[PDB]
């Protein structure tokens, strides 16, 4: 075993490389996005710009999840990053109808992360989900819930323009 | 009809937060009361005046974060009577700290009760912004009006009691 | 009995200061109410949640004030129970702003009354603290009120409520 | 029918940029893989993280780049999965960059092979694209990558490679 | 029993007293070790600094423990500080192996001081440490590990030289 | 021996090892005597501060003279921290008469070892002892002295809460 290796469970290590992929597979979800805004057939470019930002904090979400994995001296094992689900990703109320759905599986996943930590003792485990994962996942639940409830609210045509300008660029 | 955030949050946690917004409410309540009692003309002690208006301020601040957190969690804030204060006049400096300790330590133990409620419950986010925002900052204000009572008993009346209110509360 | 400062203070007065106290109470907690009502996932109007966060905290300071008033006069602050909010929801912006039209001028009738009660005691300061502090503030605040609800007539449902609110309440 | 701005963008050339876009998907990963690599308790080489982190940063930095030239051009980006790294060990740091040199050459080969599918088609505007944006920096980049070799060579194991790691990697 | 105590078990007291000596104990163990490489026969000064501001860091760790204790009406027990386990420490690595295994220690003693305070459902207790000591634990124990892995790599002699001017010393 | 040892008695570095045991001891008590002070109980922040600023002082006493051990090549050997002789130590007053009475214990020892360094001719341990103890410790038994009077003056209660907020904590 790794020289620093203490309370860190095998089962424990295992979990957080399936966390790492699924951080990854939502980065790349987030750029298919961001790109997609990006079409001269769609022309989003608040929407662009916001998603190519959730893509890169994902991104970071997956890398402090392998600087956990080295800490503890666990063993970063990567595994492909599936393809998308969608090619096209329809209008804005779309995406982040989306986004919801990503964020909770997300989220569901992190809860069962922690409640394994839990279940083998890992104190420091359970801390670092608790403050790294948990609360920046209820906000940004929380964020994308708000998005949905103002699409809905601004409908289609020029809602959707302004809410790109106003809400998701400036 | 769920909202479409709430996920991981049982019906007990959502009443528990409306229960702890109310007693918060509560606590605001009964420091505005000291506050101004301090502020009579036959009273007049200035620095409990500044001290207990604080107080006030700071408790309808941890309402606030638990009604924000109600909805970040998707729960809905449902208020009730904020109650008038146990007493119109509050004694001595060193009665009204009493009063203080013995409130702050009543809400301590329904924070520990919630959070025993989130843990039974299994939600690891309600149990770490609990431990995040309100556990300690309970612990260091029961610790700092020990010291408050304390020091109070040692000044004793009169001289004591215009220098403490001075040199400690102003 | 008075206290050492009582002057031209008369205990039907000292009385009117404390209904006062508590009616400022009961409207701070309704705006906080409706604030946090602007905050839920389903609202989702963050410059209503912004403005009736403020005028809650303005309605506290309107109370502190008539507490410190009554020392300031050697009257004795009571406090009563405050009472819950009228609703759990408040439907539209326009709906919200119709009822703080209806609670401010609630409280402006309170303050007139009060005021006519100082005036029929010949209480001269007390009728200057309250024309001073509260009778103009309150003009104002029902004017604003009034600007509101016409304003968000003229813009609709819908993409008019997201801008107003963005424009208007936010900014 | 096609996108309103198409102009003189063949579909053959529309693949070749999803294959490199792809295949510099492929590259970050790989990248990303030998950095964490080197953070490991037992290889603990600082410089070495940091520079394949920034090397993974930028890849995926060009992957952006020609989906943006993509969308530009009128074309559409067809995403496929991003193939985990052939390795989850790298060895030392000559082993590391001995990969490096291969992926960037395998690399190269590709953008050569897409610039002669645009000269092909009359491309110009795409010629000029990989001219300007990748055919140098690829150069560049196998021009720095060899010397590293040299010197993690000329260097010994163990005390070199540390005082390479802090003295030319860390930098 | 305290004005201020509540929710605090006589045998989380017991363990929080226990932690504070073993933390002198650590504090005093980096003392000897840094002033070892101070004398003229081994005179490694980025050494000398380094575990000087080691032995410090414990003290404050000792420290922040008493002032818990205090903070929760807990009392402060004190016992002998024990003398270090060698007079004399060998090598650059020798030492960073001692330190590995005290730092191992001491983190199996606050994982079970963490057990102890939830089997208590002393909640306070365990944000305080696992806020604390728990992640700062697995950082001092990568990062020795990591001069471990690096005393390696860089051999005895002109290597043991380097090392301690270009990572102990900056 | 060491290659940098001259004119230094193996006497003389035994009585340097005993210091510096004795330096550390007084830290120790320092160190109980501040937490005493935080206890919610005793509350005297002033005093707090001041015998926790006492005992970092005295741990650099006992540097200094490991230190000094290495220039003049000897070898540090280091004993067991004996705990303080209380855990309790009653008013500021009653505190200040114990650091008299340590203080007065430890010039002694100084005294002793000079007049040791001067048996051996040993001129530079003369002055090095002269130079950065002798003074320290007539200046330090001084201002205790005047801390002790001053504490007779102000009486308890009120004065304590006056001494303790004007001299310790200024
Ligand atoms: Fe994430
Ligand atoms: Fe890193
Ligand atoms: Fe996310
Ligand atoms: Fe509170
Ligand atoms: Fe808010
Ligand atoms: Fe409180
Ligand atoms: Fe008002
Ligand atoms: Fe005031
Ligand atoms: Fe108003
Ligand atoms: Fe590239
Ligand atoms: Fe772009
Ligand atoms: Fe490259
Ligand atoms: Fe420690
Ligand atoms: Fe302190
Ligand atoms: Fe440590
Ligand atoms: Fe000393
Ligand atoms: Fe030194
Ligand atoms: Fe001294």
């Amino acid at each position: 075993p790794s020289q620093v290796r203490q309370n860190f469970h095998e089962l424990c290590e295992a979990g957080v490389n399936k966390q790492i992929n699924l951080e990854l597979y939502a980065s790349y979800t987030y750029h298919s996005i961001a790109f997609y805004f990006d079409r001269d057939d769609v022309a989003l470019p608040g929407a662009h710009k916001y998603f190519k930002k959730q893509s890169e904090e994902e991104r970071e979400h997956a890398e402090k999840l392998m600087k956990f994995q080295n800490q503890r001296g666990g063993r970063v094992k990567l595994k492909d990053i599936t393809a998308p689900e969608k090619e096209e990703w329809g209008s804005l109320l779309d995406a982040f109808k989306v986004a919801l759905e990503l964020e909770k599986k997300v989220n569901q996943s992190l809860l069962d992360l922690h409640g394994l930590a839990d279940s083998k003792k890992d104190a420091q485990m359970c801390a670092f989900i608790a403050t790294h994962y948990l609360t920046e996942q209820v906000e940004a639940i929380k964020e994308i819930g708000d998005h949905i409830t103002n699409l809905k609210r601004v409908g289609t045509g020029l809602g959707e323009f302004i809410y790109d300008k106003e809400n998701l660029k400036e």
